[PDB]
């Protein structure tokens, strides 16, 4: 009894129909940039891969971010860079300036856009109803992008989302978990964070597309207007499919399973109970109601489907009444 394949519903052979040199990102031969352009002033956070500093730019004299890169694998390293460079230029895509080899290392260093980000923690009391939406959709647009360039970004989640609030300046950064779809291909499903992973990855359900962006997307739009982060908070993969379980409902859960003939191991039985779908209105109280909405709960309500194929896609979710009101555009 084998699981059932899948197709992206939409963008499925973007790749295909692109030379291979688009996504061929091995071969790819990178020109590296000057490391003596650029002194370091601050680290401004490091993961397990990198480190990642304020840094600035000596001919000119302006505010850039470095990405020095632990020494990982050549393949990982091309992936990001291949793909940082096949989008760039994209709305509200944070752009790499430059590439430089770096010492530190036996391995380089990538710079970019310096985005003087709002810290979401004094960005978390100002942000209006209107605020969300405009953002939201910029962010959209950005994952519209993308996936139309055969991308899934596979890390989305509110620290991979910049905002000078004060320019109203929205980048969409780290893309290296970021991987082209090509379809008919099982990919890892150990991406993205806890709390944002889509159920196909916590399912162990590798045939997975770009949809899965738009399930991370969606627990922030929830946890946004909620205002609770995150809004799904699990404790390890199978605390988190419990947690989503509980508002989502067991039914359908069991149904996607159902669908995907996707097995599951035996030990999930137990933990995951018996739930009923919550209604969304269960989660408005009098601290989020003035950003809630009809137009909101509707529309989140199309992107946390246990269904991989049933989410809304970036372009159907920019059409959505939701974002009616947002400024609408021209010279
Ligand atoms: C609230 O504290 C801050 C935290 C982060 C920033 C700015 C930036 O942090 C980044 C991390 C980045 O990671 C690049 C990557 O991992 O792909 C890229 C750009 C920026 C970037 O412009 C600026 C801040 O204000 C001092």
């Amino acid at each position: 009894s084998g699981p059932v394949p899948s197709r992206a519903r939409v963008y499925t052979d973007v790749n295909t129909h692109r030379p291979r040199e688009y996504w061929d990102y091995e071969s790819h031969v990178v020109e590296w940039g000057n490391q003596d352009d650029y002194q370091l002033v601050r680290k401004l956070g490091r993961g397990k891969y990198s480190e990642v500093f304020e840094a600035i730019n000596i001919t000119n004299n302006e505010k850039v971010v470095v990405k020095i890169l632990k020494p990982v694998k050549k393949k990982k390293i091309k992936r990001e860079i291949k793909i940082l460079e096949n989008l760039r230029g994209g709305p509200n895509i944070i752009t790499l300036a430059d590439i430089v080899k770096d010492p530190v290392s036996r391995t380089p260093a990538l710079v970019f856009e310096h985005v003087n980000n709002t810290d979401f923690k004094q960005l978390y009391q100002t942000l209006t109803d209107y605020d969300i939406r405009f953002y939201m959709y910029e962010i959209l647009k950005a994952l519209d992008y993308c996936h139309s360039m055969g991308i899934m970004h596979r890390d989305v989640k509110p620290h991979n989302v910049m905002i000078d609030h004060e320019h109203r300046k929205l980048r969409l950064i780290d893309w290296g978990l970021a991987e082209f779809y090509h379809p008919g291909q099982e990919y890892n499903v150990r991406v993205a964070s806890r709390y944002f992973k889509g159920p196909e990855l916590l399912v162990d359900y590798q045939m997975y597309d770009y949809s899965l962006d738009m399930w991370s997307l969606g627990c922030m739009l929830a946890s946004m207007i909620f205002r609770k982060e995150p809004f799904f908070h699990g404790h390890d993969n199978y605390d988190q499919l419990v947690r989503i379980a509980k508002v989502l409902g067991t039914e359908d859960l069991y149904d996607y399973i159902d669908k995907y003939n996707i097995e599951l191991d035996p030990r999930f039985n137990d933990i995951l109970g018996r739930h009923s779908r919550k209604r969304w209105e269960r989660f408005v109280h009098s601290e989020n109601q003035h950003l809630v909405s009809p137009e909101a709960l509707d529309f989140l309500d199309k992107l946390l489907r246990y269904d991989h194929q049933s989410r809304l896609t970036a372009r159907e979710a920019m059409e959505h009444p939701y974002f009616y009101t947002v400024v609408k555009d021209q010279a």
